[PDB]
């Protein structure tokens, strides 16, 4: 896409812990938390975090389930955010792509955690611009 | 400031909770997260993630105390910050305007981490405007 309010969010596993991964589609841009299960409560959290700093209005998932629980609805109408239903190629790219920079860096860090915004941060910065750059250019243009 | 890699960083204190707090000088921009207590590693973590998302130059706290743990200064290292030395008012401006704005919607939210997203996000959207509309188009034209 190139819509600037659409955003994936999917989790993925490593090392028994759970790693929330959202992605700006338009950009490439990520943010990730590590947290200890898949639960609604953490899924709404990240989901409030990432709309009081980005302007968010779509989200898609490859679990749909994901999103069903009553606290990821209130999370969504308190923010304004919708579920996008518009998007039936790049967004397993990134998820494959994060895994193999965390392996990378995995030595480097002690935490699993760590590693995971270490990986963040080179994927972000990495550029002919970087993700880093191109959501804020997207982002600011669009008004 | 006008500086757009300067951030400032400190930790408030709610509910027996922690609540660490950027800044984005130039803009008033906030993130907030909810910790147990203060700590090197959860100061170290929370940098990792902000340079990973903004380009972060130079760090200011008002407790230097904050920052003198080896895990922080090896975030600093890795991530390219330097703490801030150039600043010796419209700081103390945004944490008790923040504890305002989570005072308002506190009851509207279940835990206390909510209502701080809630307050952050209720900061960043108010525009003639808005915070999160100001420090993407500082970082954007910043090249």
């Amino acid at each position: 896409d190139c819509s600037p309010g659409i955003w994936q969010l999917d989790c993925t596993h490593l090392e028994g812990k759970v790693i929330l991964v959202a992605v700006h589609v338009a950009s490439g841009y990520i943010e990730a938390e590590v947290i200890p299960a898949e639960t609604g409560q953490e899924t709404a959290y990240f989901l409030l975090k990432l709309a009081g700093r980005w302007p968010v209005k779509t989200v898609h998932t490859d679990n749909g389930s994901n999103f069903t629980s009553t606290t990821v609805k209130a999370a969504c109408w308190w923010a304004g955010i919708k579920q996008e239903f518009g998007i039936p190629g790049v967004i397993e790219s990134m998820n494959k792509e994060l895994k193999k920079i965390i392996g990378q860096v995995r030595d480097q860090a002690e935490h699993l955690k760590t590693a995971v915004q270490m990986a963040v941060f080179i994927h972000n910065k990495k550029r002919g611009y970087s993700a880093g750059e191109r959501i804020v250019d997207i982002i600011a243009t669009d008004i």
